């Protein structure tokens, strides 16, 4: 099956992607920015050398770029789970992160959207910080309703599932939320 | 008009619907996934003898299946009233009851979703029952998202939206229905 | 950049529009439905006299002349700043504002919302009525769902969608106004 999976970046979207490719075995846990990275070094050597510079390309040719990727993740396998990001905040405002062009090469059986309490995702982002932009409670509420709508859209376009994740409940153990999405996520998988 | 009509399962929506057949004339009103289970019994009649059978065949099939009624509800008549679901809840998430061909194909002039309070609904299921167990906030996130789903097709397919307030508590049984109705009608007969 | 600004009827979109003109240099801004009023009365000056007579036209007439005036505007300026409707109330539901071909033509980099307070809106709308009756409830559907209609746009057309929050209390009279012709203009000089 196929889920692309979404959440507010920092909040641990990541470790639950890594701890989900040790578990599931012939799942493949790729993350789409990554894949966009790397053909664009492929495509454009002379300019793209670091990750960030995806951001400097011509809109025309980093879409080009979105559906080589999409591409390329289409014909990974049969268990796949693509992390991205429904939409992106900007100074301009949100941006989605998806391409119609992309749901359509992936044709994914569902999304999944984990969705964190604020105060969590501010403390985790703020503990990663430590480790090696502040946003509010009420930012991060918004970004996480509004990647709600953008999923419900897809959803509405392409005839796919929605799957809301809850981790807004405090937890009784550091890593209770990564655990409990891994367990919901494999369970959905394996029905 | 053509008006697809919505609500939570269970919330009294297909109260409304039988009260309006009756009340209403020259509109002929209409439940999709019976014709759906019609169909189904039509081309597949060695699977399908309950209407829970659908859920068995390929996708391909029921998809097909899900054309054909929309072709016949599309025909049906001049006025209808569709008795849909926006969307429905799975182990895998929600998932929207239409898909864009039955829309293209029944041309709604509009959807309406009847939106009611998750206690009156819960109170309402339990009561029907004695005649699974969602929580207030598993409703909540439904109604949000049948809203979210009806705004985009309407952003789609260019058409209208009305979201029918019934939140408000009941000074005698059978009120919402009544409004419903009555605000249905009001709506139809401009 | 191309922008398509919004907001709930009479709560100040426009005077956020017309400050705007007033501060930034080589910024257009015009509104939709003026182009579309003038166009209508050049075109049709039979029907079209007051700007309500938009109303009696035919349907395909009001979409062509949608179609002629979102040519006008894309045709008419470099940077661009669009007063617009994400969406209308009527007695059908809510009907939006814009046309696929709308955005198409114009190719907005984005959609920005002015969210305001009920309680605002509607004391700035009566404001405005003395000066020359919806509900708290009402205009807090019609942004959730004027919300809901820009994010579909966003994902259809791959455009930005900035909500400028004006919900906190003015501590002096139009700062609302103030904070969002400096917020706009703030994301235009980037
Ligand atoms: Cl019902
Ligand atoms: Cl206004």
């Amino acid at each position: 099956m196929r889920f692309i999976l979404t959440g507010v970046p920092g909040a641990g979207k990541t470790t639950v992607c890594n701890k989900l490719a040790e578990k599931m075995s012939n799942l493949s846990v790729v993350n789409y920015g990554d894949v966009i990275f790397e053909e664009a070094k492929k495509l454009y050597p002379s300019i793209i050398q670091v990750r960030e510079d995806t951001r400097k390309l011509p809109r025309a040719d980093y879409r080009n770029i979105q559906i080589e990727a999409a591409k390329k993740i289409g014909l990974i396998t049969d268990n796949l789970i693509v992390d991205t990001h429904m939409s992106l905040k900007t100074p301009y405002g949100f941006y989605p992160g998806l391409i119609p062009e992309t749901i359509n090469i992936i044709q994914p059986d569902g999304i999944i959207l984990l969705e964190f309490n604020p105060r969590d995702v501010i403390a985790r982002r703020e503990k990663d910080r430590l480790a090696g932009d502040m946003e509010s409670e009420t930012d991060i509420l918004l970004h996480q309703q509004v990647n709600r709508m953008f999923a419900v859209s897809y959803s509405a376009i392409n005839q796919c599932y929605v799957k809301i994740i809850d981790l807004t409940w405090p937890q009784e153990y550091e890593f209770q939320h990564t655990e409990y999405a891994v367990n919901k996520i494999i369970e959905m998988l394996n029905f």
